[PDB]
């Protein structure tokens, strides 16, 4: 599965890598990428509001710690045709960081 990681070093990697396009509050606002509160246990495409491509939406996972550990690698690999532009976070540690900065964030 995906090991614990560090909040705090997960949240600098959002801050660096992901805020441009994303928030993360109960209420806040969609972007460039749809805002993500509420996002774990939840289907793809679903944050209200935000204009999806057809291949988010078709998706149809739910998101969690694996299905996200596997998408931050290489989003277009998991998604072809999404249109969120985002190379890739390579290192296993980093996105295990990330991941537990957004399961505690998007609560
Ligand atoms: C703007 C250049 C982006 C950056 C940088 C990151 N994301 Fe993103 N994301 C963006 C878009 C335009 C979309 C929608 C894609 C589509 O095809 O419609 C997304 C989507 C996501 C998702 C899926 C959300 C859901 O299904 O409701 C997640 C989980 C996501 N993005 C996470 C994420 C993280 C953690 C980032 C930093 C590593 C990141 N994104 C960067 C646009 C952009």
């Amino acid at each position: 599965g995906v090991p614990a990681g560090d909040v705090e070093k997960g949240k600098k990697i959002f801050v660096q890598r992901c805020a441009q396009c994303h928030t993360v509050e109960a209420g806040g606002k969609h972007k460039v990428g749809p805002n993500l509160h509420g996002l774990f246990g939840r289907k793809t495409g679903q944050a209200a509001g935000f204009a999806y491509t057809d291949a988010n939406k078709a998706k149809g996972i739910t998101w969690n710690e694996d299905t996200l550990f596997e998408y931050l690698e290489n989003p277009k690999k998991y998604i072809p045709g999404t249109k969120m532009i985002f190379a890739g976070l390579k290192k296993p540690n980093e996105r295990g960081d990330l991941i537990a900065y957004l399961k505690s964030a998007t609560k």
